[PDB]
């Protein structure tokens, strides 16, 4: 358990980087848009059109989701061929390439570099959410396996928060240091590049994927700390039997047979309910929505949503196992549906009452606080509980595609919907939050 901390802590760095890159583009939105118009003038002697500047910057945040899709498609490619440890170590290449492309984007007067960098890091982030959850599971003892598996989620939320903190005007969220705000990912990457070579390879990769019965226990004896591991070594050979007993079905065989078309419908929808609820409307445009209200120091209100999100993440841990899963998901959608309304109330009466800007903060704070106990974790505590070791890997891949797709719809189209709906944007979220509430109250079972 001593050497165990190093093997995990070096893997979580990717999940911290996952959370970072997700929420870096929140506070420094205004300053990077000023760079886009400044580049547009220098090239063509012309101020950029606002509708074009919108779809252009929306593409700069949304393309990251497209990368995540490809990445989560390719997790199995590198995992089973190159290993778990060696995969996370080489994929730091993308992080550096992306840091260079985004850091030197301003110096080259190229928004293409920034977009291209935002994409490459998206690939890294789509792969990371397959490497890290898998590596920590194939490392920790069965007892500590449930607890240490949480550090991935915490890495996402804390990473978002650090990005929003560094997004202040005092620090890096300004006209001078926004290229460094995007590029600072090289530090965690360089740290993980130093740590991982000293971390142990996944025993399950040595035992199964490479048939090294004796080299495996050479790891667990230093990893588990215990001298012998005769029982754990056989625990792996017991689930290797249970994982490979039934044929692992493919994505194609999942849609075809009508034995899986009802569980998958639940899986996909619950993924759409995580994204089309509209939390990445906050975690991407928090500082923009708050400014559209009457918020003073709007970047701090985003850090508030970041802190609130971190808080209720920890609370959720002691509630998921302490209560049901149908209930915590219905409560979540209902809470978000109320805050989405409370937002519209706080956004409509603000023009008359110069203090509803405070209510908008209370609203979004509850909007993300309820998400973290409902449509955040539950969609993963059901898909895995709807498929055995055979068709489960195929369900993750579809849910991954379903998650990145829906996440791309929000991140890309939210600013196109905001110019038309005005204060009635969160109505769409409120509508969808109801459809997802109806669907779960009837067509979704309990586990
Ligand atoms: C079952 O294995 C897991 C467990 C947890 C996770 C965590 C995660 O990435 N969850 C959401 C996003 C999210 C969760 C909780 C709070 C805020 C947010 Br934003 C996600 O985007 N997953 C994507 C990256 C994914 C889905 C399926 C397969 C690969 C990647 C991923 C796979």
């Amino acid at each position: 358990t001593g050497r165990l901390m190093l093997a995990v802590g070096g893997a979580v760095l990717g999940s911290l980087q996952f959370g970072y890159n997700t929420g870096v583009i929140n506070a420094p939105q205004k300053v990077i848009e000023e760079f886009y118009n400044q580049t547009w003038v220098h090239r063509y002697g012309e101020s950029i059109l606002p509708t074009t500047l919108t779809t252009l910057w929306s593409l700069s945040v949304a393309i990251f989701s497209v990368g995540g899709m490809i990445g989560s498609f390719s997790v199995g490619l590198f995992v089973n061929r190159f290993g778990r440890r060696n995969s996370m170590l080489m994929m730091n290449l993308l992080a550096f390439v992306s840091a260079v492309l985004m850091g030197f984007s301003k110096l080259g007067k190229s928004f293409e570099m920034l977009i291209l960098g935002r994409f490459i890091i998206g690939v890294y982030c789509g792969l990371t959410t397959g490497f890290v959850p898998m590596y920590v599971g194939e490392v920790s003892p069965t007892a500590l396996r449930g607890a240490l598996g949480t550090l991935h989620q915490l890495g996402i939320v804390v990473g978002i928060l650090i990005a929003q903190v560094f997004g202040l005007d005092s620090i890096m969220g300004n006209k001078d240091l926004w290229p460094l705000l995007l590029s600072i990912i090289f530090i965690p990457a360089l740290l993980q590049c130093i740590v991982l070579p000293f971390c142990p390879e996944s025993p399950r990769f040595l035992l199964i994927n490479r048939n090294e019965e004796n080299r495996a226990k050479s790891v667990l004896k230093k990893l588990r700390g215990t001298a012998d591991v005769t029982h754990d070594l056989q625990e792996m050979k017991e689930e290797s039997r249970q994982m490979m007993r039934e044929k692992k079905v493919t994505i194609l065989e999942l849609f075809r047979s009508p034995a899986y078309r009802q569980p998958i419908l639940i899986a996909v929808v619950l993924q759409l309910s995580q994204q089309l609820s509209g939390i990445n409307a906050v975690f991407y445009y928090s500082t923009s929505i708050f400014e559209k209200a009457g918020v003073q120091q709007p970047v701090y209100a985003t850090i508030g949503s970041g802190i609130v999100n971190t808080a209720f993440t920890v609370v959720s841990l002691f509630v998921v196992e302490r209560a049901g899963r149908r209930t915590l998901h219905l409560i979540g959608l209902a809470g978000m549906a109320g805050c989405a309304i409370l937002m519209t109330i706080a956004l409509a009466l603000l023009e008359q009452l110069p203090w509803m800007s405070y209510l908008s903060i209370v609203a979004i704070f509850g909007f993300v606080a309820f998400f973290e106990v409902g449509p955040g974790p539950i969609p993963w505590f059901i898909v895995a509980e709807l498929f055995s070791q055979g068709p489960r890997p195929a369900a993750i891949a579809v849910a991954g595609f379903s998650n990145w797709t829906s996440n791309f719809i929000v991140g890309m189209c939210f600013q196109y919907v905001e110019q038309l709906c005005g204060p009635y944007v969160f109505i769409i979220f409120t509508v969808l939050l109801v459809l997802f509430f109806i669907f779960t109250y009837f067509k979704v079972p309990e586990t």
